[PDB]
């Protein structure tokens, strides 16, 4: 019996805490013998579970292209998502735009103001003791942060997830499709409105760039709106949801936290190897062989990361959370030319949110009349955690 025949990252078997972890555990056990699997969903595919050899295909961009970053393909029409789904030389040109507002040294200028968020979101119902931290927090503070990078009004959170959802979720292709279709009419818009007054916004900015003498076609232009925003209402909002329904129940890692804030930025680390949502897509380009299996051009191979996070091989304890583990070489940001382009950005974010939550709520719980609810997919992690606490006072009238 193979637990790999059946694999699918949106159907993964829940066990009795909410998440796909035990499966995920098993799965893990099983790759110690077979790291790399063929699955019959989709129609058939490579699920590749061990560390090296996620390591071994991600290294190899001359056999594995990025044209299958995504698999089952995302909802972006005639669309694709810029840097994520290219491969070198086009690929390398278009990061390079926005490698520069991207570095950490200019992502740190929105340190204070996250802080000052987050506190903000904080105040919204710390006087009611109880609230959705999903939906409360962990979506609305990247919402608003993917907001300001993108020139869009921070109020509009409901709208940008909405076209989120159909790019990721929503099953009917043809409202799906209707939805993202109007992403693409609020991002024409913006996109018009910025040329004529730019603003400091990432949009301006690569609105304003030349690839080899040449603008940007809008199309490429809305390529970058798009994979920017999923990175932040999809990806960001999944994995802070999943940290803070684990903060919910795990007292002893909380305590931790709040006695050692020196340990906060390496728990951030551990925490993104533990509940890292991402998995990636790769196309079989050429024949290729990786460990037992021969994969042959057309075929896609699956880079299922948490498995890969949690082999023994590559780290000691993976089943446990230890805030302290260092060196820490998860594959949750992804590794080699197509690394995530937030992660500096990202890490500060996690840092903040929670610090701040922990300093202004100390004290919470699951709330035992609601139910947690894990979402599954190619990003993968808690989209409902109500809580309960002592209620508090607000920082700001
Ligand atoms: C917890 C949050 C996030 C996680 C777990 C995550 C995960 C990942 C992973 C695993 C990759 C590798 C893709 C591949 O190998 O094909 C990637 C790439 C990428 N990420 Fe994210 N991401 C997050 C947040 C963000 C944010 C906030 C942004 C931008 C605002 C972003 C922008 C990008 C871009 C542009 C790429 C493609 C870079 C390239 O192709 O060179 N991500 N991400
Ligand atoms: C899952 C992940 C990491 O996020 C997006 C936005 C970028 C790369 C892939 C696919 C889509």
């Amino acid at each position: 019996t193979s637990l790999f025949t059946t694999a699918d990252h949106y159907h993964t078997p829940l066990g009795p805490d909410g998440t796909p972890h035990a499966f995920f555990e098993a799965l893990r056990d099983e790759a110690e013998t077979t790291p790399i699997g063929w699955s019959e969903a989709y129609g058939g595919h490579w699920v590749v579970a061990g560390y090296k050899e996620i390591q071994a295909v991600i290294q190899n961009t001359k056999a594995f292209s990025n044209k299958g970053v995504t698999f089952p393909r995302y909802e972006t029409g005639e669309f694709e998502l810029m840097m994520a789904g290219q491969d070198d030389p086009v690929h390398k040109k278009y990061r390079q735009l926005v490698a520069k507002p991207f570095s950490p040294e200019a992502t740190d200028l929105f340190t204070e103001q996250l802080r000052q968020s987050t506190n903000d979101l904080i105040d919204a119902r710390i006087e009611l003791g109880e609230g959705d931290a999903a939906t409360w927090l962990a979506n609305e503070i990247p919402a608003r942060l993917t907001a300001i990078l993108l020139g869009l009004p921070p109020e509009d959170g409901d709208t940008y997830r909405r076209w989120v959802w159909a790019i990721t979720h929503v099953e009917n292709p043809e409202e799906g499709a209707e939805i993202f279709a109007e992403l693409v009419a609020h991002a024409r818009t913006l996109i018009a409105e910025r040329r004529t007054n730019p603003g400091n916004d990432i949009m301006s900015r690569v609105i304003m760039s030349k690839i080899d003498g040449e603008s940007l076609s809008e199309d490429d232009l809305i390529g970058f709106f798009t994979i920017l925003l999923l990175g932040g209402i999809d990806n960001t909002a999944r994995f802070l949801s999943s940290v803070f329904w684990r903060l919910a129940w795990d007292i002893e890692l909380r305590r931790r936290l709040i006695a050692h804030p020196e340990l906060i930025p390496n728990a951030v680390d551990e925490l993104l190897r533990f509940y890292g949502p991402a998995m990636v897509g790769r196309l079989v380009t050429q024949e290729v062989t990786v460990g037992d299996i021969t994969m042959k051009p057309g075929q896609t191979a699956m880079l299922w990361f948490p498995i890969a996070s949690r082999d023994r091989s590559a780290f000691d304890s993976p089943d446990n959370i230890v805030i302290e583990r260092t060196p820490n070489r998860h594959l949750s940001l992804g590794h080699g030319i197509h690394r995530c382009l937030g992660a500096h950005l990202i890490r500060v974010e996690a840092r903040v949110a929670i610090t701040e939550f922990l300093k202004r709520i100390p004290e919470f719980s699951l709330d035992p009349n609601k139910e947690c609810e894990w979402l599954m997919g190619q990003v993968a992690g808690m989209l409902h955690v109500p809580i309960i606490f002592p209620k508090g006072k607000r920082l700001s009238e």
